[PDB]
């Protein structure tokens, strides 16, 4: 997919805001700086955006550790 440092998560869902703090991510969408607040809701940028909104319900802090670093 697409490993890099900050905390991401890899949306398993597809969702459909596009722009309202919410985004219409799809599922496999990557998003960084990552933090689940009172409520069970993510932010984190995602495209031309900077930390919107994505469901605790959608989204998981990438379901799959290791990673590997670029140059």
């Amino acid at each position: 997919g697409s490993p890099t440092f900050k905390c991401a998560v890899k949306a398993l869902f597809d969702y459909k805001a596009q722009r309202e703090d919410e985004l219409t991510f799809i599922k496999s969408a990557i998003i960084q700086n990552v933090e689940k607040q009172e409520g069970g809701w993510w932010r984190g940028d995602y495209g031309g955006k900077k930390q919107l909104w994505f469901p605790s319900n959608y989204v998981e802090e990438m379901v799959n550790p290791e990673g590997i670093h670029r140059d």
